[PDB]
């Protein structure tokens, strides 16, 4: 819980679902009483959508009861003014979807495998804690550190918070989030379960293999609906080394989707 007076808003970085995102600075007393001015990620709920404030905050709160090297750090909230603001660590290299687009001509199978293994590790941690994320996608993966072939250092990613839950979002927004949202949640958003994240994880691997293309982007909401109704799978990406794993995770039967331990074992065997 942070004071408005300790936060300075700077440039807009974009928007999420019913939110606006800004780079910012938090003035804080840190360890040993040292004063720090810390770059922060600020997510502001749209005032016009103040109805979603509880879910907006339950999303960040749920994940911050657990600590983990691959889960993004949340500093707190500022409920100052009429604004609802999430204060989050600022990651140097932004989200994975934009990173994959701007760097497509420099991302090989080894880089992808390390990113997929780290994301599976985070999801395995969540599965063991029976915590549903609900919005696994490339936009919610943050790149802390780039790969450095010189020092052999692999990339390092974190999973960000899910945003407002699909269990309260309007149906046309859910439909636009096909194929990250699983078919059982399109049928009924309250079908959100651990198996939800395995499907979305599969969709996210497709993103990682497709240079930041969005799967099914050419299809409007009604065609996305019918895609599920006809039980189609995503096309294999040209870089097809993860296609079987993608299809295994994107199983129309939720009970058949493999555990993240089995997913990690599959990744390790490639
Ligand atoms: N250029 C650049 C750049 C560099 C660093 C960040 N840092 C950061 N940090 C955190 N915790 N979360 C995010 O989410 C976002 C939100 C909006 C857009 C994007 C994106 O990739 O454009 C990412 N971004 C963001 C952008």
């Amino acid at each position: 819980k942070i004071r408005n007076e300790d936060l300075i808003f700077n440039e807009s970085l974009g928007q999420g679902t019913f939110t606006k995102i800004f780079k910012g600075v938090r003035r804080e007393v840190g360890d040993y009483g040292q004063l720090h001015e810390t770059e922060v990620l600020l997510k502001v709920l749209d005032k016009a959508h103040r109805n979603y404030s509880e879910s907006f905050f339950e999303a960040a709160s749920m994940m911050s009861k657990l600590s983990h090297k691959h889960l993004v750090l949340n500093y707190g909230v500022c409920v100052c003014g009429d604004e609802n603001i999430l204060v989050q660590e600022f990651v140097k290299f932004g989200s994975l979807d934009t990173y994959l687009k701007k760097n497509k001509n420099c991302i090989n199978i080894l880089w992808k495998l390390e990113v997929a293994k780290q994301l599976a590790a985070a999801m395995h941690f969540l599965e063991e804690n029976t915590l549903i994320h609900g919005n696994v996608c490339a936009k919610n993966i943050l790149l802390i550190r780039e790969e450095d072939r010189k020092t052999g250092n692999p990339p390092f990613i974190k999973l960000s918070d899910p945003g407002i839950s699909i269990t309260v979002l309007p149906k046309d927004i859910l439909q636009e989030r096909i194929p990250w949202v699983p078919p059982e949640c399109i049928e009924n958003p309250k079908n959100l379960n651990l198996a939800t994240d395995k499907w979305s994880f599969g969709t996210t691997l497709w993103e990682i293999c497709s240079g930041g293309d969005k799967p099914l982007s050419a299809l409007d909401s009604q065609r996305k609906l019918q895609f599920y109704e006809d039980r189609h799978q995503l096309p294999a990406p040209k870089a097809a080394e993860l296609a079987n794993l993608i299809n295994n995770c994107m199983d129309y039967e939720p009970d058949h989707r493999p555990s993240f331990r089995a997913i990690i074992r599959d990744l390790n065997s490639l």
